[PDB]
């Protein structure tokens, strides 16, 4: 049973809530200055930095990430203070929150009524906090998320809605032991709309319940799916270059999951995706294989004669899978459960990795990796991560990729962990030194490649010295 932070407060200690991998010392100053942020955020700042209609799709709020991850990776107050203030520059307002709606949640009619419409952001934050104070978190993750229910069935596929933010938070929220943060990642989860992540994932278990062919780990399935026709040509580097008509600005009118893979090699990705199942018995490999493979499939991603690149869209996957570390710590979950949690992150992963064009690994290219700076241990890694001036995806990456190395350990003999445990400094190594002195401009990133799996992408990508 995890002791949980208040769903009133935000409090962190560097002893009680350091997280799964973090820095040496943890100051209390940093903790402080961390709380006050945190709170800032939530009670001023929307999950979305976007309207729909701006970009095509929600760019999302990423403060919370950031704050957490660059403070357990040991900034200094000035630090965290700075990288806050800077990504709150570009935020959406808050919400208004109606009590009425908060408490008329109670009936399934109403839940069900608000779902996907973000003005109730923070009527969901303060469903969920009452939710928690009322059967107590344990028992939430059962009625909202693995039970079984039509609600629970309908929110587990909502956490991997816009690119697998509330998976993500739901995994910080267990991690750093908030009934806050969770609050918030049920919420994320419950105001999304993207109607296609319930498709692909409803139709995929079904058709796994058939067990047509055997169970592969997730790096093999990622290997069949670039053996496919249908899945290897599904998409384009379009999908990263559109532009609106009249303006010219960069948008997401078309989404490469709901009018590429899914359109054109549903059937495909469906057969592969149905393979994805995990046995309830060995979650501790299995759990540690899916975080190996999602750094398999993103560090992988290398083109030579490039410098290694890390991919925007790839990279969730990275960051996503810490969460399951948590999800298999939680005595309240069945192994059942545990499994099938697992399942429906992998076959997300598969349906990301084959819109960026299902890149062929490069673990050669990346392993050659020329340090720019010498007697870089993860420790150093850390520390430059902390100073890195974007919304949070680079030191994210970091901390999930150190994680995967410390769960894939007992595991390096075995083939199915495709990397093995010195490639993953050099790929934090390869992270950071990618990142330059101007990694955004407002919510635009810069060092991250888009769409990985085509040859174009990486025109702009220097070669390596
Ligand atoms: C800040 O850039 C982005 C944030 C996000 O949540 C989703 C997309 C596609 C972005 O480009
Ligand atoms: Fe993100």
């Amino acid at each position: 049973a995890l002791e949980l932070a208040s769903t009133s407060e935000f409090r962190f200690d560097p002893e009680r809530t350091p997280g799964l991998r973090h820095a040496k010392n943890l100051t209390d100053e940093s903790t402080r200055e961390l709380e006050r942020v945190l709170e800032e955020n939530h009670s001023n700042h929307h999950i979305f930095t976007t309207t729909e209609d701006h970009k095509g799709v929600y760019f999302h709020n990423h403060i919370a990430h950031h704050d957490i991850t660059i403070w357990a990776l040991g900034a200094n107050p000035s630090t965290i203070r700075s990288q806050h203030d800077r990504n709150s520059l570009y935020q959406r307002q808050a919400m208004v929150i109606q009590d009425s709606v908060v408490k008329d949640m109670a009936d399934p009619a109403v839940y069900k009524r608000c779902l996907g419409r973000e003005e109730n952001f923070l009527n969901y934050c303060r469903f969920f906090e009452d939710e928690i104070n009322r059967i107590g978190y344990q028992a939430v993750l059962q009625k909202y998320l693995v039970d079984g229910s039509e609600i629970a069935d309908d929110m587990l596929c909502r956490i991997y809605m816009g690119y697998v933010h509330g998976i993500i938070h739901i995994g910080m929220a267990l991690e750093f032991k908030q009934a806050r943060l969770l609050a918030e990642g049920f919420a994320q989860a419950a105001v999304h709309h993207d109607w296609w992540y319930t498709e692909y994932l409803t139709q995929s278990e079904e058709l796994a319940r058939k067990q047509e062919e055997p169970a592969l780990p997730l790096s093999d399935l990622i290997d069949l799916a670039r053996q496919d026709d249908a899945i290897r040509n599904c998409s384009t580097l379009y999908y990263h270059l559109q532009k609106r008509k009249v303006t010219g600005e960069m948008c997401l009118d078309l989404e490469p999951a709901r009018d590429g893979v899914l359109k054109n090699a549903g059937p495909e990705l469906r057969r592969v995706a149905a393979r994805y199942r995990v046995d309830p018995n060995d979650l501790e490999r299995a759990t540690a294989e899916l975080q190996n493979a999602a750094v398999y499939l993103t560090a992988g991603a290398q083109r030579p004669p490039h410098i290694c690149a890390f991919d925007f869209f790839l990279l969730h996957s990275v960051t996503s899978s810490i969460g399951h570390t948590m999800f298999l710590a939680e005595p309240s979950l069945s192994n059942a459960q545990k499994a099938r949690l697992l399942e429906y992150t992998g076959r997300v992963f598969l349906l990301s990795y084959a819109g960026q064009g299902s890149p062929e690994p490069r673990l050669d290219w990346l392993a050659s990796h020329p340090s720019r700076l010498p007697n870089q241990g993860w420790d150093e890694v850390f520390d430059r991560a902390c100073y890195h001036e974007d919304d949070g995806h680079m030191c994210k990456l970091i901390r999930c990729m150190a994680h995967a190395e410390e769960t894939s350990r007992p595991y390096d003999h075995l083939p199915e962990f495709r990397v093995k445990q010195g490639l993953f400094l050099t790929a934090g190594i390869a992270a950071i030194d990618s990142g330059t002195d101007k990694p955004m401009d407002g919510t635009k990133h810069f060092d991250f490649i888009r769409g990985s799996g085509f040859k174009e992408a990486w025109e702009r990508f220097p070669l390596r010295t």
